């Protein structure tokens, strides 16, 4: 099986193609993960994933999308990762984080308690930030504040900051969160970002914060571990055959600076889209990517039942499958997807004091 | 659905009728829980089930099964359940714990690691205590040591100070492992019972380790909190009539004796016999063990479908499924369970990070 081929990416030997991407939770408090992140991802780790990015782990307090979002944005806040770091590999799948800025879209409820902005007075919210003083609309409806060139090198050097406490927490793979709308997406696309200085206008300036961060957090982050993004290569805005082609020059540009792989994914800029969500929906736009960066490439949104993501990685339109929503159904997917497409000793996906008495 | 009923026994309310039965993970260093254990169990709480019973835990060094057996033979042990019964507690499910003796089983390796009796010169094992000094058989073939009345005298104080122990760590739960050939089942049957003393020859007598030891067990744990002994009461060896009635007798002595519930199983006292495993094969056991010493039941051992699950408490077969080696495939079973009998907002048998997404 393609799935359960082993791939490596610089120093790190994923021992399957099965990727659990970054899923939110929710439930950190001021940024400080606890036993329900700890137990959450070391359970899926032991599910058999080869590759297990954290959820969106936000490097400034603003950055946040809610206030149960994770944080990195003191020591403190990356020392509560170690232990989770260290179970994630003692069951032999590679600990990955996502570092983030929501940008326009923080202040946020949680998705279960409104998933709106949160209200003016309530004491839990705060002042987004973004590249123009425009809001996304619809159930975020906030208006962000215009971001100066001093806000734009302290949001830069809290990536490279966070960026460094995750590889000091043990962190094998790194993701840095440019999709979904939010701070990064947000500078690429001319829908959020009016400015006219040097950070706004051009392809060359719109592009310039996503490339200046990956840059100063390659200082940091160590050349023998996967740097890699997500990115939102199209919106389903009527725009997509040009966005697109300005998302894989971008893309040439990443992997010039040194980016191992991308995350091929959705804007979300803004909620006048149509988007066609469907299954392995995205394949043909990650093998678009992938081929004309020539770059690596995984993505999500469909791709998770065994046979979508057997044929997507036999296809070459992916190098790793991520399977989001399934891992929340059930933590042992990779076991599953082993025992779907015959692989010998299917059981043996999961630890022994599993695998022997489900053999 | 009946599954998704609560239950209530004595002050403790179960949310549906989901028990994850005892299963050793043959992960613990000199009885000592880890990571390994907290994780698993966790894990297994926040998937939905009312119950979940923690693996065969040593009253004494010599009563594990292996040595990657847990004990609760100190205080010490006792304590590293505290964190965990507090995860399993804030997961909603109700912690228990099931205290056992292995007796003439004891001194074994790993099920992946031979299951069979550990060789006299292994730094690992040690000599097994049971009622006579004949060996199980086959893969087990050590002959243990007849037990003194004071050894008898000393292992009831052991089951007693690990009821305390479990109770003061926060169980909410006990099982006493009376069942499967060890050391309680093995003081029932007459197949390893040869003893000529208050302990053996007459129902009475061979009844007298499993009455005494609930009686004293009785004093420390709470009334207030269940009460409950896993026992085999037949061993499929051409004795099943006289066996089962003998079996009926004593479960109504458990009953008298304070027992909230028993968990029914089979003795597998000795190799030489043919047990007819199949889907739910127990259920007509356990439902005369239920009507005819008129007290609540759980069974195992082939009830892991929803349907199977559904149709044995319709039937008032059962009072509480167990489900195991479904759950080490899933932990997220009931979920599962769920949607397939049709509930109402299923995914909401899972915590909201879950459930949110899984509507
Ligand atoms: C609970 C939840 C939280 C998410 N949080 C993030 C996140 O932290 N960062 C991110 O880039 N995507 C996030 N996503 C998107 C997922 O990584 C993934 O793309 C999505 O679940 C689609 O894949 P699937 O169809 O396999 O579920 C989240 C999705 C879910 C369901
Ligand atoms: C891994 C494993 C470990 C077990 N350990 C115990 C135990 O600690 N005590 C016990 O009474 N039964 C033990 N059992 C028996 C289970 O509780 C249960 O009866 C068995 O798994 C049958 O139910 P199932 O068909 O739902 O798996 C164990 C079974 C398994 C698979
Ligand atoms: O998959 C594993 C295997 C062993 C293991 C052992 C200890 C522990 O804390 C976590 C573990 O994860
Ligand atoms: O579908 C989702 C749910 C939450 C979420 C949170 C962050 C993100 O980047 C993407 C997300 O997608
Ligand atoms: O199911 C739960 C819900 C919340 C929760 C919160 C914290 C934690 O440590 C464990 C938990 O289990
Ligand atoms: O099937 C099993 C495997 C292990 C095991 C261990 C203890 C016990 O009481 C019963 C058991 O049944």
């Amino acid at each position: 099986s393609a799935l359960f081929e082993p791939y490596t990416l610089k120093d790190v030997t994923l021992r399957n193609r099965i990727a659990i991407p970054p899923m939110c939770q929710y439930m950190a408090e001021d940024g400080m993960i606890n036993d329900w992140h700890h137990v959450h991802l070391a359970g899926l780790a032991r599910g058999g994933a080869g590759l297990l990015v954290v959820e969106a782990t936000a490097v400034a307090p603003e950055g946040r999308i809610t206030p149960g979002c994770a944080g990195i944005w003191s020591d403190a806040h990356a020392q509560a990762f170690v232990p989770v770091v260290q179970a994630i590999k003692a069951a032999g799948s590679v600990p990955g984080i996502q570092i983030a800025h929501a940008g326009r879209k923080a202040s946020a409820n949680r998705p279960w308690e409104g998933d709106d902005h949160i209200a003016a007075d309530d004491t839990r919210g705060w002042e987004t930030i973004a590249p123009s003083a425009i809001a996304f609309g619809a159930h975020l409806p906030k208006v962000p504040r215009e971001m100066t060139l001093d806000d734009i090198a302290r949001v830069k050097q809290d990536f490279v900051d966070a960026a460094r406490r995750a590889r000091d927490a043990g962190f094998e793979w790194i993701e840095l969160h440019f999709a979904h709308g939010f701070l990064g997406q947000s500078f690429f696309s001319e829908h959020s970002n009016k400015r006219t200085d040097a950070y706004g206008g051009s392809f060359d300036n719109r592009s310039r914060f996503l490339l200046e961060t990956l840059a100063a957090v390659r200082e940091v982050w160590p050349e023998n571990l996967p740097l890699t993004a997500r990115f939102g290569v199209l919106e389903y805005d009527g725009r997509d055959e040009q966005t697109l082609e300005e998302s894989i020059e971008l893309a040439r540009r990443f992997k010039a600076g040194g980016l191992d792989l991308l995350s091929v994914s959705v804007g979300f800029t803004i909620p006048d889209t149509n988007i066609p969500w469907g299954p392995a929906f995205m394949g043909p736009i990650a093998e678009r990517v992938r081929r004309e960066a020539k770059l690596p490439v995984t993505s999500a949104w469909g791709f998770g039942t065994p046979q979508l993501a057997e044929a997507a990685l036999q296809a070459n339109q992916l190098d790793l499958v991520s399977v989001g929503r399934a891992h929340l159904a059930d933590p042992h997917w990779a076991y599953f997807a082993a025992k779907e497409l015959g692989v010998e000793k299917a059981s043996w996906t999961l630890p022994a004091p599993y695998a022997h008495w489900l053999e």
